């Protein structure tokens, strides 16, 4: 199964609206980012992750940190990755990293990266 | 200005996680719908869209009833929008619907469907 995951920063304060809203910026940033690469595995997975129903991970993680290392193992692997900020419209400082979306790509594949994760 | 709206149902029980991929799930639906289409106008209302930071309001009723009647708002207006019902993967029966989204469209035509509506 074709999945994507997407990991939710916990230390800073967001409520589930700010929340919702930041998944789907990650979700919708890498949907169009594989749509305009040239990527054919990436867009392959794309298109059979549609045909599935668009199934998603969200979990998540107490660290800047924790969201950095999983973004380097996603690029090592050359994976489909978005790196979210807030636009700073309310508390949280504008800039401030809030999730890392990864995929659509296999689950297990993605699981090499978040599989120790707990859902959100 | 160009704005997404996302239309959640609070008379069903939905988690953060839940209703995080629920919002996922219509803005991405939204936005490949938009891309597939022969649809000009939706296309540039996008693209201004992503241009524009991909602003989104998520807002919330207490009844399908209530769902049914924006989504027909929308549909008469044509304006690109997405119902979405649930998988069943978890305590909800699949076909549920749980959110309406609806755009990207112009501020004053999303908000004269759901500007009375309160933030989630």
């Amino acid at each position: 199964m074709i999945k994507m995951v997407i990991v939710v920063r916990s230390d800073i304060k967001m409520g589930k609206g700010k929340i919702a809203a930041q998944v789907a910026h990650a979700a919708v940033t890498l949907v169009v980012s594989i749509i305009n690469s040239n990527n054919l595995r990436w867009k392959e997975w794309l298109n059979e992750w549609l045909h599935q129903g668009q199934p998603k991970i969200i979990v998540k993680v107490n660290s800047l940190d924790e969201i950095i290392s999983r973004a380097k193992k996603a690029e090592t692997m050359n994976l489909p990755f978005s790196i979210i900020e807030d636009a700073g419209k309310t508390q949280l400082e504008p800039g401030t990293i809030t999730c890392l979306g990864i995929g659509p790509a296999p689950e297990n594949l993605v699981d090499s990266i978040t599989g120790d994760l707990k859902l959100l």
